[PDB]
């Protein structure tokens, strides 16, 4: 799916969608390292500190929810296997409501992804995250409140945007999907879906090389 499809997709959903220069977001762009956690396109700041992994909503939980995976077990395949593509496998939690800190796997869990056609987890966020856990994973916890201003779709393969918890941003990793294997064009819905109904902005940039 070429950046334009994107737009065109999100317009579809009553975005607002522009496509942007890799240079105009210099200063902001940092390659990824193995060292860094695969987490989620959360804005907020957190405990954090394995910096420079890709984003994807929920962390893992992007590609169970795209796989239609809902098993623990079927989990900590998907964690080891990211651990094996060159990322730490992450997913996530707040001091606010802990492990329903994560809004994607709360409105997995709750059903609101039901009508898109998703299997729900056979699991709860706790049991999910100790999963994620014994099978060598990070547990990640924000800490503050969503503010989130716009949504950046990097499609710059191997690079990454950081939080600013100050001048928040969701930041999605699209090529991420791609080395993942992914339904593309569904992951990037659904992450679409997912921001709007967490209530966020509507308006997104796609950065391209």
């Amino acid at each position: 799916i070429s950046p334009a499809q994107i737009a065109e997709a999100l317009q579809g959903r009553g975005w607002d969608a522009e496509i942007v220069t890799d240079a105009s977001m210099a200063g902001q762009l940092v390659d990824v390292r193995p060292e860094g956690i695969l987490k989620c396109v959360d804005g907020r700041g957190s405990d954090n500190t394995r910096m420079g992994g890709p984003k994807m909503p929920g962390g893992i939980y992007a590609i169970a929810h795209n796989r239609g995976v809902t098993s623990i077990e079927g989990l900590k395949q998907i964690t080891k296997e990211v651990a094996s593509k060159g990322h730490l496998p992450s997913v996530h939690g707040d001091h606010s409501s802990d492990m329903l800190g994560c809004g994607f796997f709360k409105l997995w869990v709750t059903g609101r992804f039901d009508d898109m056609g998703y299997p729900r987890p056979q699991f709860d966020a706790d049991q999910g995250a100790n999963a994620v856990k014994d099978a060598g994973g990070i547990i990640e916890m924000h800490h503050g409140s969503h503010t989130e201003k716009v949504v950046y779709i990097n499609l710059l393969a191997n690079k990454t945007l950081e939080p600013n918890e100050n001048d928040q941003r969701f930041i999605v990793d699209g090529w991420a999907a791609d080395k993942f294997g992914l339904d593309v064009p569904k992951f990037l819905i659904a992450a679409a879906a997912t921001v709007e109904m967490l209530g966020g902005p509507k308006n997104a940039k796609i950065v391209v090389p």
